[PDB]
């Protein structure tokens, strides 16, 4: 139907539903289009449709721009048309910059700040992200940082304990992810294995001595954001207003 009639597929961008890059025939722009298999049960399906109505009202510099949502009968599919972001995500970005010198403090903090501001926005709306990790943080063609796909529903490396264990949870889950991301932005790794060895240590509040001495302030921030107890993690607003971000 509409998808095949109105768009030309270009390439698959990810699966987990699926996300395609596709060109709209009429306006000639390329878009990221997510196809989601709709639940068969009436109640579960209504939950998804309610979430679409909420998200579609969102407008913020850190949130990917929304264009359209529609259904198609195969089982029913929900299609979501978003602005196409760059192929290089934040994971790639850090992979191409494995030395301190390639990670200018200022640039790194400005990246993180945009993420935290998008998160603060969602929390203020009574929403949470739940899936914050570098492979799911994007750049626009004009280099604006975007939190990635969320709502309407991989590595657990950035996932809070309570979220991993299926315990009751709040917006505080996003703060835990932010903590690990801030550390990772400021601490380049030589190899993939070193990355995993170190991050699993950070999760458990064991930091590289070089980091604690190079970044004493970000260090206590990260420590707080990574409290195993969610009540103890700072509000996104508190993080955004931290002194470390005062040099603009
Ligand atoms: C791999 N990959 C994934 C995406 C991508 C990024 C963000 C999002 C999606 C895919 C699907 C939904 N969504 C959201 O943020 C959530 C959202 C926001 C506003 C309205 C709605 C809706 F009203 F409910 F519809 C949903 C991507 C990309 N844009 N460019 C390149 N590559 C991308």
């Amino acid at each position: 139907g509409r998808y095949l009639t109105d768009f030309e597929p270009i390439q698959c961008l990810g699966r987990g539903g699926v996300v395609f890059e596709a060109k709209n025939k009429v306006d000639d722009c390329n878009y990221a289009i997510k196809r989601i298999r709709l639940p068969n049960r009436e109640l579960a399906r209504e939950k998804v449709m309610r979430e679409v109505k909420a998200l579609a009202k969102l407008e913020h510099p850190g949130i990917v721009r929304y264009f359209n949502a529609w259904l198609e009968k195969n089982k029913v599919y929900l299609y979501i048309q978003m602005q196409l972001c760059r192929k290089e995500n934040l994971k790639d970005w850090m992979n191409g910059r494995c030395t301190i010198e390639e990670r200018e403090r200022s640039v790194c903090l400005h990246i993180f700040l945009q993420i935290a501001e998008a998160v603060e926005f969602l929390h203020s709306k009574g929403l949470m992200h739940r899936d914050l990790k570098p492979s799911n943080i994007f750049f626009t063609m004009d280099d604006v940082v975007k939190v990635g796909d969320f709502g309407l529903v991989g590595t657990k490396l950035y996932m809070s304990p309570e979220q991993i264990h299926g315990n009751s949870y709040s917006h505080k889950v996003d703060i835990f992810s932010l903590g690990l991301i801030l550390f990772e932005l400021l601490y380049p790794f030589s190899t993939q294995m070193e990355r995993v060895r170190t991050l699993t240590d950070v999760r458990n509040l064991k930091f590289p001595p070089l980091f604690t001495q190079k970044y004493p302030c970000e260090y206590v921030m990260v420590q707080d954001m990574l409290s195993p107890s969610p009540m103890e993690r700072p509000e996104a607003i508190n993080i955004i207003e931290n002194a470390v971000f005062e040099d603009l």
